[PDB]
């Protein structure tokens, strides 16, 4: 059954037509987000009984990469939707799934999030203060709120305060984006990933109801520290990022090759008759396509392990740690590959590819160079080294 | 996992003695006999013919496992399966019905006499002269005859000469290594792969009987030029090499880390208290370990595709060509990785890992540096680039 | 050291405004006039003819300093000296006695209309003038140019078609149309669009040598073939200058804006071991590349002053220049992209930081001619003792 | 004239003829050390008065690189002689120089050293200097990595004071005869590469060191380095010696590969190549590496000239010394990466028979480079350059920075 991927391929073909002009303007890709809504693919992981497509993580990852190859901002928004959905699905009650998932199919929910902040260090000042009847009031500003614009629901994270049952506990809630007191600020103006709407969101006395809470306050800390099933969220999400990088890489390589076939001039001073026969043009394409073939094959194999563990009732700390090691290794390789490829392929195309800004090939490097900084690859490398040398699995967190 | 556990236990024994054995060079007779007794030489022979009925994924994992311990034994074992692949793809069912039970019962370890030391690799001078009964007489000298010592049979290639039906056609045969006129010269003295017995073999009036011939004269050339199933021999064999390189990489990385945990000193000049906590030491293991995880995951996917096509009655040129591209890609990546890693890991261990020659860690680089030159990775890179850029599959041959 | 101080002060003023100017593209007229007022366009004109009587080492260092502040102004400045070098190597002493004092008095900033089977023809007229027709591409510095160095191929010529002629002409000569069609990834203010020649008359006292003389000089490896190594080392210094500017600009950001990765236990970004390793690797390569380029620049000056140059001397210089360009190309391309990893996501999240200018400028200009063939040329020399075949690119 | 460099070039020619067979055996290259003695080059930095050659550091560095290109062990022994000489010259008294330097010319001294130890880390020194009467010291303990300790006319030796009323833990250095009673050169050097540098252990049992053999007072070196006084030049001088070893090895390896490619490599006729020397990828490998080598070598010449300029100054500021160390460290980083990559990757330009035939011996270049580049970790040289560039902090002077 290749139907969902055919749908994703068609969406990607449509986005390529206009990505050049859209990403320059920046702002919100409303018409494209609506196309994704009409496609149904946002419901890939909702069971058919709940109205969804009942598909699997390997299908999701393939779709992410295909869309990302055409438009990295739409690939990112799509992918982050599934990170948000993964978190919801790992913590939602049976009651929450029974009503939210049919509603997500019917209202075509495209999820956004508000998690990170811009404080002195990456570790939170957005507060959740208890109310009567079990409610909480959210106050503060979040940064890098990907897909916060035109989101139907926001996955929001806060830390308890003035809480008789414990301060500093992490609350997560799934709330309407138009809930009173929620202000999406629209201040995203980035080198690349220009249509991800990853600006700031301000919360002024925003009410969260108990039926919107994803677990009890602090449950995510307990689930991660114990390697409970929700600790799969991080390898899942980091593998989503990996697939954005491989998709950008593939898109840049294909776009460059089409330029070389149709536009490059041979370096006829050295007796080359066509650029596509030049030994150094061929070596550049061979070196990068070969690394891409291995990385994609490896990413498929890790995607299948995500699915296998996703279906288990219990995942051991060793199973989760090994997956996280495999995922981090994939992200490392994909980061280096995409950053190098999107810059060096100009050398296979020639000066005219840069002399006309409107050709727009630099979008691939700008998108990859922006996103690959999401968290430092130097510390993903350290985690894999600490694992290999010292037999220490990474400590489960939002980042590892 | 039975077969793989046997391979692991063999490797563990080989590790104890490889340092002393490979200095001397020469034939690792005791270790070859232990491989004979293991049964693993029969991995791909069907259970009906007395073999293990196993698959290429298992063979590839066993090759890498043995090579991680002793690269020469891994090579001999791996090349045995390249020789077996050729016999299987070209021999008649009647031949295999006789040979394969005999190979089980007599514990056959196959060697080959194929390449030559002439002006270029596309220039064979070992000749097959047709005799009236359908026999041939082989004359000339072969080079790089891996596993030619202590071999139960040699896979021999020659070109027809004095042939009224056409000179220059390639014939292949499977013959006893002690047949009259066969002289294994024992002149292998190399930088690495020191116990592969890849010396020269001289044929003086060597008779080949019709029931020892593999196909008809020039049939292998016809199969290559057609991209038909017997041309799978090359991607199969090139993926064997790939697994040697991944196995050496993994062995070198594990041996380095044992030294780093046990013997490396902290660089207290800079405030480090434990070498295993040094950030640059950790970054070296992390970078190489990550690349190895991705390469090993991708290699497993290509190994499954080898098994799929291996089981088909007919293979198209597009199936074979796509597989060869995937193999070539894995070989490029594995080559770069093992060459870099076996040299750079010294930087994670310190000067005394090199100042004490008897630690012997340079064996990994010597073995990898020798074997990776088998055929030029620059032209594997070209082949992948010519495919990606120009949609041309590699021209099938003994190398591509 | 005065010339270099003047260049340093020019560069300081250029850094204030480059971020806003380069976005707009077009012609940096005010900055070109500041260069005119500095006197530095006359660095290589002898004091006898009213210039500064300075050396190629000073010129190269000045180019790299200006480039580190504004790569387009560094390129325009550098190319001026490529154009000047061509004039000096092919002009008659009588031509120089007129042109160079005029260049000083009128503060000439030279431009180029050479690159484009040449579509720009020179048809001989009976007096020895030539009529030029066609459109040139990549005419760097073609706007606001006091003179253009122009190349064309003879056509309808009893004395031989396909011979290269070169001339130095006014940019407002009748029939010259500078098109302003330059909208590029980087080098955005170099005015490297096209120039259209419609029946443009070039007079005999404007011609540089005789038709085909530049080809014969290349084939001879004689002194005028120095033009290529000279110009390729100009490019090298553009790349070194961009490298240095990017590194210093990144470091400023790291000191002022980078957050530490507290989840690793890091207290300060400037103490992060991996941040420090990025700056160390790139700063170390940059030091060596800069030191090596100073030595090649001294050799340019040595041969520049000779009456005669052998093909061996020229070929050895070209190999040294090619080597420096190769190292400088790899360095600037890798550095301008990887330094983001030392600064953090917010350096890319805020487009207005504008750090991507360094990569865009370097990524654009390094494509001028393919570094893969500079590598082949050095390898063919080392392995086969064959010098590069002289051309406009080697 | 180029007389001294001509002498070095002729020495290196002769060493090349026999290095392949000599380094296999390891042990002491006595005959070659004697040829260096007869050459007079060990006196390069002794004034023409005192009988030396009155030459400069740039000449020294060029000779080191030239000899190293032919025989890395002899290049190392030669370069380390000048590191030892530099330390002596920076700390010796005027009467010590008046006696030692003519004696070094007369007796053709080839210096070695016994400095490092094999304890828990490189700061953990346990070879002790215990006071004797009349200002002498007794040395006890074992040193490791004692380069040139065999066949040495004098050993430069380092110890830490113990049971010393004038203060314990102070570093003393002395220049002593290698056959003084109680010095035992152990002959246990058996290395991957640098196999003829005699960098094994030396054991000191009751060895007497006299006051006129002490190089400054105990602890003077700590003050001179910490303060950036003139002796703090010893480290950039010596690290630049290491840099020229790597560039010498790189050049010798590149030239040996090119000889093999021209005469033994086969064309990959499968792809239509008729001559390996016209193969586009063979040419790219030689071009990449020759290009980086030219730039590294040109750069090294500039830094060598700066060494000479500061060597001649009466006082060097911390900023001048720190700039020099950063330039030296930069040169060493680039040269380290270059030699390690080149000596491995050039096999790809040569072909499989270059590895298949052990006796070709090309792996010597990698073995020598891979061994010596580990002397001190390049990762911390990189960190030191980065700390300077980002934080404007010069390296803290030490025996390594
Ligand atoms: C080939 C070689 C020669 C050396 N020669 C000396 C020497 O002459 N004097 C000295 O103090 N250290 C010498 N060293 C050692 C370094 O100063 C340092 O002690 C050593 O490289 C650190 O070892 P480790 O990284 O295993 O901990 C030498 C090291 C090598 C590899
Ligand atoms: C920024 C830039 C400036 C250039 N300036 C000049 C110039 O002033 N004069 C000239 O003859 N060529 C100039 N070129 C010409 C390059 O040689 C040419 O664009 C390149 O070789 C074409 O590569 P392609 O045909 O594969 O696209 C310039 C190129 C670039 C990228
Ligand atoms: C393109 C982009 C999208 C991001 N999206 C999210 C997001 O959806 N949710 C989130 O919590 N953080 C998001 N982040 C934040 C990063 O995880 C992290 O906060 C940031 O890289 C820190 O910046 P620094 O390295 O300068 O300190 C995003 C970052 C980037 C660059
Ligand atoms: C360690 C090693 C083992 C080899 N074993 C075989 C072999 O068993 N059969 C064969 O036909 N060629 C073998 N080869 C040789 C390659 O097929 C090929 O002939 C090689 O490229 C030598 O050529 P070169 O020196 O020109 O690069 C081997 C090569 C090496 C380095
Ligand atoms: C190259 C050519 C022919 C061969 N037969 C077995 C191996 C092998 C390698
Ligand atoms: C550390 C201490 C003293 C030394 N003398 C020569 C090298 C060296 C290293």
């Amino acid at each position: 059954d290749h139907r969902a991927l055919d749908v994703a391929t068609e969406l990607a073909k449509t986005f390529r037509v206009t990505v050049r002009e859209r990403e320059r303007a920046g702002g919100t890709p409303k018409a494209e987000r609506d196309a994704i809504r009409r496609s149904g693919l946002l419901t890939l992981l909702i069971s058919k009984e709940r109205g969804g497509l009942g598909e699997s993580w390997p299908t999701v990852y393939e779709a992410i990469a295909e869309i990302a190859s055409a438009d990295a901002s739409l690939g990112h928004l799509f992918g982050y939707h599934f990170s948000n959905f993964a978190y919801v699905d790992l913590f939602a009650s049976p009651e929450q799934k029974a009503r939210w998932y049919p509603q997500a199919v019917r209202e075509r929910w495209f999820l956004g999030n508000a998690s990170s902040e811009n404080n002195a260090h990456v570790l939170w000042r957005v507060t959740a203060t208890p109310l009567p009847d079990g409610s909480y009031e959210i106050n503060g500003t979040k940064a890098f709120c990907s897909g916060s614009a035109d989101a139907d629901r926001l996955l929001v994270f806060a830390v308890t305060s003035r809480d008789p049952n414990g301060d500093g506990r992490i609350v997560a809630a799934l709330i309407p984006s138009d809930r009173a007191g929620v202000q999406v600020n629209g201040d995203w103006d980035s080198l690349g990933m220009r249509q991800t709407d990853s600006g700031s969101v301000t919360f002024s006395g925003v009410v969260v109801y108990p039926d919107e809470l994803l677990g009890t306050p602090g449950q995510v800390t307990d689930a991660f520290a114990s390697g409970s099933k929700p600790s799969l969220w991080t390898p899942i999400t980091q593998l989503i990022f990996t697939h954005l990088y491989l998709g950008i890489a593939r898109g840049a390589l294909e776009e460059a090759a089409h330029y070389s076939r149709s536009h490059s001039r041979p370096f006829t001073l050295a007796g080359v008759e066509k650029a596509t026969e030049d030994p150094y043009v061929l070596a550049i394409y061979g070196e990068f396509a070969a690394q891409l073939q291995v990385a994609e094959a490896g990413a498929r194999e890790v995607a299948l392990r995500v699915q296998e563990l996703w279906e288990r009732n219990h995942v051991t700390p060793e199973q989760r740690g090994q997956l996280m090691v495999q995922v981090a290794s994939a992200k490392i390789v994909a980061t280096r590959l995409v950053i190098e490829l999107t810059s060096r392929l100009y050398e296979a195309m020639g000066a005219r590819a840069a002399a006309s800004r409107q050709f727009g090939f630099d979008r691939f490097w700008r998108d990859a160079r922006t996103h690959t900084l999401h968290d430092p690859v130097a510390y993903k490398i350290r985690e894999v080294g600490n694992w290999f040398l010292n037999h220490r699995f990474p400590t489960p967190s939002f980042y590892s």
